[PDB]
């Protein structure tokens, strides 16, 4: 009558969720409901957008001095 | 040291995912990861959604600097 699905995490991200809101076990099956609905002659196709979000540069124009300097 | 997260489904949606692609156990900890990262508490913290573009220009500079010209 019941199925025990157990993802022995402690290392995986599961713990992250419960670490801040141990109310996901039910979510587990919830995430499947959305996928459940979704699963119907379709998967993703349209979802990935941009992909780039702040790559953190390291230049910001080095040629900038305001205290009598120009090292090298 | 492992943590056994057991969402005894059979009734919950878990089964739908495993009944059609029993490859979620890992997913459980993964789906929560994306949420784990995304964990930013509401949509109010610092600044808003970035990446606003009216067009699609790709000319931030000329190439290096303005120290030569001879448009031929």
């Amino acid at each position: 009558m019941k199925q025990r699905i157990t993802v022995t995490v402690d290392s995986d991200s599961y713990q992250l969720l419960k670490a801040y809101d141990v109310n996901i076990s039910g979510l587990v099956s919830t995430t499947m409901q959305n996928e459940a609905r979704r699963l119907r002659a379709e998967r993703w196709k349209v979802e990935n957008q941009e992909g780039m979000v702040e790559v953190a540069r390291f230049i910001e124009m080095n040629g900038s001095f305001a205290d009598e300097n120009k090292d090298w």
